[PDB]
């Protein structure tokens, strides 16, 4: 049977070395899982399998998704799998659980994503120490943010796209400022009340994303470009930040929803993956969103809300340009530039956000790129 | 049956290929897991006799991804010369990882979302790094943890080694040091026999290392030493040794999976049909019993009985895991791991679940049912039933 | 456990029918095939699709003699459907209208067709008499009534369908009393539905006939006075409490879920499951009990999960036997009347009752239609509204 | 074959009797009991394994209630067997096989009997219900009215045949060269034992039994009279005669069908797999060329080409029909109706479609592809592709 999102919940997003930095990604995962099952109004026993996206798994201990599940009090008998599709991971987890549900292999799943960038370690190779020194690599840079083929940062890939599509620093800064503004408005206006579950840190109660407050509008046009010396557009204010957080969605068949007498928030309509040249990852979401629209036969103007994950302001701007969509329909309550971006979580966060912000009958399209030249996109309706 | 809509056509396996399994810091140690990945994948596409442009999506198991670089499955794919258009996803269900990637690729084909994929598994234990926490260096020093021990082999909840959980199951089920040792030299024998016999000529593809045609581990044996080795995970009254536990290894395995329409459209004849599969989970410490339940589940549905299976591949994470499965299932030990397995062939941990499925593919004669099962740390297991031709 | 999932269900997009005319009554001038044309044309209309999207037609039709060549082809071409649409006439005696929907469904499930019309037709007014070919025997020649010979006589017991019913009344102790009360309940339920306008959805006026003729032909005072026509002495079955001989056609547009999407059409109902059962020829009245049981068993549904039962009223006796053995709520059975009051054009009835559930069920409700047939068979269909 | 793929496990028939001839004393339902009972014996399965039966039967008037149920119960099959009688006029016996194959494919049954039966000898005359009109009434012949008259054009099938002769230009002579080509092919086949697995003799019992063992019709020729006969469906300019048209006949045919899985469970070796099938329809008057479209449909469906077909059975409703088919398909005439057809063997309407499939089943060599097609009244055709 058809896939329904029964609930969608997430921790706040904390800053790098910030308010959630004491919590492992797996704990953040448990908090969001518990909060999700709670909001669904179903027995914890009902959840049969779990997929969690988690990009930087080194040092987290054996089977991270199993840790998240068992630390949320879900049954011992729940199978668990950790998904890695770089920034798309959180979305890919929901896609893969939707497939399992559709197949009939499960009736009720949890799916989402978790990341604690604050706790990602450094690595030293196993082997004989080279004469003249030993390297100690940062796993965030090495596995998170470095393109393998070009050997440049993701920010430098963004720059390649900014040049190719003539998106200037001016338009990127305006967008970054716009995300902060939309993020502040949305929080003041309690738009995240239903989405976010507060986290009490026991050494301290965190109930709000901390990143959007870390802004000074006048500094923005003054910042040096980080990924490129001259003719650079991408800066620390206009690029997403490194963050900690977790998201969880309770998914089930329409039939399981009827059986358990629960009222689905949204139905999953369609989803797709696309891949392009590794360097071109910013536009991969264009092709993934297009595949979803073609497949179900809708056109751009039929969707009420777009969530093009804000990896860089440049990315959203590239998508709006190529898809010729109404920029006032995109990332309307902020996004990763001002909310932050715990890599394995963001794909799930953006689906969870559509689930809550869309009005009855409306179509929401979530898209997200990933290191390697990839993207996922998902179409939901309420 | 009463007017229910028929089930669609099944997913087929049209090629199974792998690298040989290298020893820890042995023959294949200079190769990253994603390179071994690209070799096994390239090899599967070649054996399928299809254009590489036909593979639509790839899933690889890979448990210890630390230091491998961004998107390890995508590295393996683009390194195998597949198109920049191929979506890629790396999967971690700790030892069940390689099997779970085939289960999940299967589900995608059954939904009609793809018509052809590669699914497999890859591990280079030789190249798994050590880690240091981010933050301030504590006064008095720090111990850089080994990721094999810390993310691979340590149970989180009980704070003990996989080998020590196996010990807790040996005690419960009366599985003595003696049986474990016999099963072990048994495995080493079968591996030897099977390589002599030419059994691995279709699956194993050779690797050329520049600055290996055969598995290396099965030749790493001393039958006289076995009964007088120290019990390495338990002090006194132990049963598990370095000889009857599996080793740390490097290796990749990949399979081409297809719908029956894609098999028709490219006029390839499948090697095997995937029948059923299931995941089970129990108490973390009891991971060695979990594979019995997954395999029960796969037999319950489809309505077969254990005597219907020609070949069992129960991963030898420990000789005791295999033995404890045999005990509870009451199956014919002469039908289990008949060309050997992990204890003697090696256990490159993300690769194994894919290796055993791919081996059943090559070994079952026409009409035969093969059951593959595999435990994973955490309390889990994955099980798959295939049928030859 | 990793079993390949089941395909998409077959959906019912429209379901229409002519009024049911009385024997030699108001539709008696029209051949069964003309009735089929009318039902089919209206079904296509109600569905909202081009005629040319219909790929194939199966129509039940029991008494084919005299209708001319390929009756279903006649109905189909008489409705203006393409000359390229293949036509087959089905005969499973009183199950034929339902067996035609079942078979069309199987074709849909196989991917052999994407859109079909299925239903049934009968003009019992125009059923001929027959005379054997060969030599006239000395002393007189018999002209047999095909209604009697091919329609209503059990081959094996050489008795009327009505006498088989008597066998069950006896076996299960269903008295003339229960049967007459049931028949009167069908007449009142019929009239009530017609006046409510409960058939405004399914019935296509024939143009002059707008409404089922049979439900008005009743006299309540005469009911306990009637003769037991199938067994003199101790009988229970009478003309009031047995179904009547009638004229009518019913048609449904069946589609795959893809074809409904492609055609931008919203399905009335899903076909969930269906089966045929058979018992000893004389025992046909209980056969629907077994067919419906197998349908419920297969979908792991329980008898209480069913909102509305349509158990064809061949005889008041059949419905009562089914109610007794299924142990189901009489108030959920044949709620808007049935064949005793509405009439029974034998090839049409199994289609009509499916069509009726599709309009009468409320969203998400399950309905179960069952119908006995001559020779000891029965068919049953489970559908779900929306 | 494997799983739900459909296989033919046996195929048998009665002899075909002549109109008012060898088998004329048996009702079509009895012929059907004989063929069903025979096909099950040859299947080598218990009769309780057959779960459902479909029988083609075109002229059902006066046969009594539920003719397929009569055929089934008369073969001694259990009373739990559902039965349905199928009418697609001369495609009926093939459509029964196609419909049974869909049930099997769907998983709703695992083992079925499908075939067809017809006793044209016993088809009655009909009299309208109601008031007898002053001045009398012609009692119509059901064979003519329901079997052989096109509703729309209001003419005999034979006259629809003359339409396609004048059009494809099929002269009389090509036509009854074909008819003697058929009588010859049948005689050889019979003499050479070629129907020995396929046909099972009928013991007609009365009140001193008589055993009918051979198709009765193929002896009734005279290669010398053929070019001399009156064109019976058209005075001026005709081409179809009694010699070059099929005759009216009695016979029945049954096939045991099952899934490849059921064959494996029951430990029996199937004869052929049903690869694919189709129906097509054109203008009623043009029925003789409908099998052209139905045959191409199955070939197209399956990616096979006309030359990969080892044997064709194009039912011989008229010599005209096979020639039009040979013509439009551009097919080798030596691969068509190789052992004779309905012109010389006879044509029990509801049976012929099952006969031609049953025939391919026996005559094909291993791995070979057979294609059966058959036209029907109202402008339809059915076609089935089989592999041995
Ligand atoms: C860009 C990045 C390198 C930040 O590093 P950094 O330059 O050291 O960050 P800083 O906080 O020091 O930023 C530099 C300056 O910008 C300022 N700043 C950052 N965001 C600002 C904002 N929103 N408004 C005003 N000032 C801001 C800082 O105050 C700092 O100013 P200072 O020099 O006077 O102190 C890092 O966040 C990154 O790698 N982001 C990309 C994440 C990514 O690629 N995600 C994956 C998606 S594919
Ligand atoms: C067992 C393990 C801890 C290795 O530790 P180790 O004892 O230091 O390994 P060694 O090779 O040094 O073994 C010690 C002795 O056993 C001997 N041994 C190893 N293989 C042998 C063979 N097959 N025949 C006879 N003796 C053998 C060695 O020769 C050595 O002898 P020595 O001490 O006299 O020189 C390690 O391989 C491990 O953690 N395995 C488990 C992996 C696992 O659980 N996989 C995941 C599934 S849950
Ligand atoms: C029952 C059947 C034999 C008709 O019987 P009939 O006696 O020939 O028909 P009649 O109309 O003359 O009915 C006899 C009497 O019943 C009366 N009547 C019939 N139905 C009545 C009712 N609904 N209420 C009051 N009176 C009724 C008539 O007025 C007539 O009365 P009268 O002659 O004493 O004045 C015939 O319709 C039949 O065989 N139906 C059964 C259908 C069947 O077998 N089912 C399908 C196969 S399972
Ligand atoms: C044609 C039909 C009406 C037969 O009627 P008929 O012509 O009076 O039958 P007959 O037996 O008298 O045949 C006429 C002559 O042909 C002769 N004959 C029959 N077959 C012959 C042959 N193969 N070779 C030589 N002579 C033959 C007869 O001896 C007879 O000659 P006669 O008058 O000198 O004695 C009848 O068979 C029919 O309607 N067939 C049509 C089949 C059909 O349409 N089937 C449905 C498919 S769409
Ligand atoms: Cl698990
Ligand atoms: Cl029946
Ligand atoms: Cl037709």
């Amino acid at each position: 049977s058809e896939v329904v999102i029964v609930s969608a919940t997430r921790t706040p997003i904390g800053s790098f070395l910030g308010s959630l930095s004491l919590l492992p990604a797996t704990k953040l995962g448990s908090i969001a899982i518990q909060g999700a099952i709670e909001k669904a109004g179903i027995p914890k026993e009902e959840v049969k399998e779990a997929y969690m996206g988690n990009v930087l798994q080194g040092g987290e201990g054996q089977a991270p998704t199993r840790q998240a599940v068992l630390g949320a009090g879900l049954p011992i008998s729940t199978p668990c799998t950790t998904i890695n599709k770089v920034c798309a991971s959180g979305m890919k987890a929901i896609m893969m659980a939707s497939q399992s549900l559709m197949c009939g292999h499960q009736d009720v799943m949890v799916a989402g994503g978790m990341e604690s960038m604050s706790n990602v370690p450094y690595v030293m190779n196993r082997g004989s120490t080279p004469y003249g020194g030993v390297k100690l690599e940062d796993l965030i840079v090495k596995d998170g943010l470095t393109d393998v083929y070009n050997k440049i940062h993701m920010g430098s890939c963004a720059e390649n796209t900014a040049k190719k599509l003539n998106i200037a620093r001016n338009e990127q800064d305006a967008y970054a400022i716009n995300s902060y503004t939309r993020s502040k408005a949305a929080w003041e206006a309690g738009k995240f009340g239903n989405e976010v579950i507060p986290v009490t840190v026991t050494v301290v109660v965190v109930k709000e994303d901390e990143e959007y407050k870390r802004v000074d509008f006048s500094k923005v046009p003054k910042l040096k470009t980080v990924f490129q010396k001259e003719n650079g557009t991408v800066t620390a204010a206009n690029a997403s930040t490194l963050n900690d957080g977790a998201a969880a969605l309770v998914l089930m068949t329409a039939d399981a929803a009827k059986r358990l007498n629960v009222t689905p928030l949204a139905r999953i309509v369609a989803f797709a993956d696309a891949a392009v040249e590794p360097i071109d990852f910013p536009i991969a979401p264009v092709y993934a969103a297009s595949m979803v629209l073609k497949d179900v036969g809708l056109k751009k103007e039929d969707i009420a809300m777009w969530e093009v994950n804000e990896a860089f302001s440049l990315v959203v701007l590239a998508n709006i340009k190529m898809l010729e969509i109404d920029p006032q329909k995109v990332n309307i309550n902020g996004g990763a530039v001002s909310l932050g971006h715990p890599i394995g979580m963001s794909g799930a966060r953006i689906v969870g956000h559509l689930t809550h912000a869309l009005k009855q009958g409306e179509y929401g399209l979530a898209s997200i790129c990933n290191g390697g030249g990839g993207a996922s996109a998902m179409l939901i309706q309420k």
